């Protein structure tokens, strides 16, 4: 599944609702072009493949 959630800058996470509806909290990469810049930036997930970008 590709899913759209909002990243927190200082911890540099991304929450996103799960298959089920679960709020889920998972580490933005610390890589300039995949991490948290601000709060409420976009951050995406695909459950497959573990792709996790944030913005
Ligand atoms: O995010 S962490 O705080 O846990 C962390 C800190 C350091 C680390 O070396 C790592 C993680 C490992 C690591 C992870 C990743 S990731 O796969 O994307 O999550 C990437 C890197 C890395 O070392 C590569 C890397 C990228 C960047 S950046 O894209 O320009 O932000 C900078 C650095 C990297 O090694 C240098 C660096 C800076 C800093 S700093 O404190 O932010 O100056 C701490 C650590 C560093 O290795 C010290």
């Amino acid at each position: 599944a590709k899913y759209t959630g909002k990243c927190t800058k200082s911890k540099n996470e991304c929450k996103y609702k799960n298959d089920a509806g679960k709020d889920t909290f998972i580490k933005c990469p610390k890589f300039d072009n995949k991490k948290c810049t601000k709060d409420n930036n976009k951050c995406t997930v695909d459950t497959y493949n573990n792709a996790v970008d944030c913005d």
